[PDB]
C-alpha cells in the first residue's frame, strides 16, 4: 500500500484566477472519485478506495499558484521536485508557463501531464516526459476552417477575409500563426494580423483598424482580461463583426458569460466540452454533480472538463504502472489506451503518440445564444442553428 504525490500548478490569482480555481476543483473532483469508493459504472478507479495498482494507495496533490508567470512556475516546479519529491507534475493552463515548467521536469525525468495548454509547439520539442490530453491549436484551427469551408459551401463562398488578433506570448503567437498558415494554405485572405500584450490597458487602436478593414471573420486569441477589454472596446467603438470565432481561453473563462452578459451574444468558441452533450454523454451529469461539491456549486465548463480528463489519464497510468517510479509512470503513459466510455468530453479515447500528444481528441464549436453556450458545429452534433450574422451591439 503506497501513496503517490503529484504537483499541480495553475493561475489562482490574477486575471484568469477563476480558470485556475475551477481547474483545481476539477482535480479535487477526480481525487474524490479515485481515493473514495464510488458507484459509477463505466468510470475506472471509482469503485476502489485508492488505486488498486498501488495496493489501495491514495493520490495527494501539492498545489502552486504561478500567477501566470513562467519564472514563478519554474521555481515552483523545482521546489515540488526537490522539496516535495513529487512523482509527476500536472498543469499549467498558460502554454508559456507549461512550456517553461515542463522543461524542468523533462530534465529531471519526471512525467508532466497537461490538460489544457494548446500551443502546437509544446509537443514538437522532442520531449519524452511530456503528455498532452487536450487537442492543440493545430486541431482546433482545423475545426475552425472546416466550419468556415462548410459555411462557405452553403452561403456562396462569402467568407473571404480574416482578421487575426492575438496576445503576444507563446499561446497567442502560435494560435495566430497556425491560423495564418492555414488561411494561406486554404486561400483565405488575411487582412489583419495583430499582436498585442495581454496586460494592455487599451485595444482602441486595434479595434479601429479591424473596424476599418472589416474582415468577414474575426479570429481572436485572447486571455480573460483582454477578451473583456476587446469586447468592451468593440462596443464602445461600435465594431460589429459578422462572425467571431475565438480560440477559447478568455472566451471560455468559467465566468465569461456571467461577466459579459449580453455583450457575449453571438460569440463562437472552440471547446471540447458543453453540458448540452449530456444526452449523448451522460457521464457529464454524474461528474458534474460531484464537481459542484468541490466548486462551490458551479457547473463544469471547458477548462475544468479538460483538467478532469487530463488528471484521470495520469491517475489511470499510475494505476496501470502498479508503481510510483517516475520511469514506470512514464512507460504507462506511453502504453495508455483508454476508451471513450468513462469520458465527459467527446474524444474517441486517450492514447498518446510518440510526440506525447493525445491522438483521439475531438472538438466542437459553440455559440452564445440567450445567455448560454450552445453547440453549433459540426452541423451533425449541434443543439441549435448558427446565428449569422452576429447581432450588432444595438441588437444584443
Ligand atoms: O486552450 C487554452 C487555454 C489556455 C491557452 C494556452 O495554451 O495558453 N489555450
Ligand atoms: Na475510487
Amino acid at each position: 500500500a503506497e501513496n503517490v504525490k503529484i504537483g499541480v500548478l495553475y493561475p489562482l490569482t490574477g486575471p484568469v484566477a477563476q480558470v485556475g480555481k475551477d481547474a483545481v476543483a476539477a482535480v479535487q473532483t477526480a481525487l474524490d472519485i479515485i481515493n473514495n469508493s464510488h458507484n459509477i459504472p463505466g468510470m475506472p478507479l471509482a469503485k476502489d478506495a485508492g488505486l488498486k495498482g498501488l495496493g489501495g494507495g491514495k493520490i495527494s496533490i501539492v498545489v502552486g499558484d504561478h500567477g501566470g508567470k513562467p519564472d514563478i512556475g519554474v521555481g515552483e516546479t523545482e521546489k515540488m521536485l526537490n522539496s516535495d519529491k513529487v512523482h509527476a507534475m500536472f498543469g499549467a493552463y498558460y502554454s508559456s508557463v507549461t512550456g517553461a515548467a515542463s522543461q524542468v521536469s523533462e530534465r529531471a525525468g519526471i512525467p508532466w501531464v497537461n490538460g489544457e495548454s494548446t500551443s502546437p509547439k509544446l509537443t514538437t520539442r522532442g520531449f519524452k516526459y511530456f503528455f498532452r490530453v487536450t487537442p492543440h491549436d493545430g486541431e482546433f484551427t482545423q475545426l475552425m476552417f472546416e466550419f468556415m469551408d462548410d459555411f462557405n459551401t452553403k452561403n456562396g463562398n462569402k467568407l473571404k477575409t480574416l482578421g487575426i488578433i492575438h496576445e503576444d506570448t507563446l499561446w497567442g503567437a502560435d494560435s495566430g500563426g497556425t491560423q495564418n498558415t492555414m488561411a494561406k494554405d486554404k486561400g483565405y485572405k488575411v487582412v489583419e494580423k495583430i499582436s498585442y500584450k495581454a496586460k494592455t490597458t487599451s485595444l482602441s487602436s486595434e479595434v479601429q483598424r479591424l473596424k476599418a478593414k472589416n474582415p468577414d471573420v474575426l479570429l481572436p486569441s485572447s486571455y480573460t482580461a483582454d477578451a473583456y477589454l476587446f469586447l468592451n472596446t468593440a462596443k464602445e467603438l461600435d465594431y460589429n463583426p459578422k462572425l467571431l470565432v475565438a480560440q477559447n481561453a478568455g472566451y471560455t473563462d468559467p465566468k465569461f458569460i456571467a461577466t459579459m452578459g449580453s455583450k457575449a451574444e453571438g460569440v463562437i468558441t472552440r471547446s471540447p466540452f458543453n453540458t448540452d452533450l449530456a444526452t449523448t454523454i451522460p457521464m457529464i451529469g454524474t461528474v458534474n454533480e460531484i464537481f459542484k461539491t468541490h466548486s462551490g456549486g458551479r457547473d463544469l465548463s471547458d477548462v475544468p472538463a479538460r483538467a478532469f480528463t487530463g488528471f484521470m489519464a495520469l491517475a489511470n497510468a499510475i494505476n496501470n504502472a502498479g508503481s510510483t517510479d517516475p520511469e514506470k509512470i512514464r512507460q504507462a503513459l506511453v502504453d495508455l489506451d483508454m476508451s471513450s466510455d468513462s469520458l465527459i468530453v467527446p474524444y474517441r479515447g486517450i492514447k498518446f503518440g510518440a510526440d506525447g500528444q493525445n491522438e483521439k481528441t475531438r472538438g466542437i464549436l459553440m455559440q452564445v445564444q440567450d445567455g448560454k453556450y450552445c453547440t453549433v458545429y459540426p452541423f451533425e452534433l449541434a443543439a441549435c442553428k448558427l446565428q449569422y450574422p452576429m447581432p450588432t451591439w444595438s441588437q444584443k
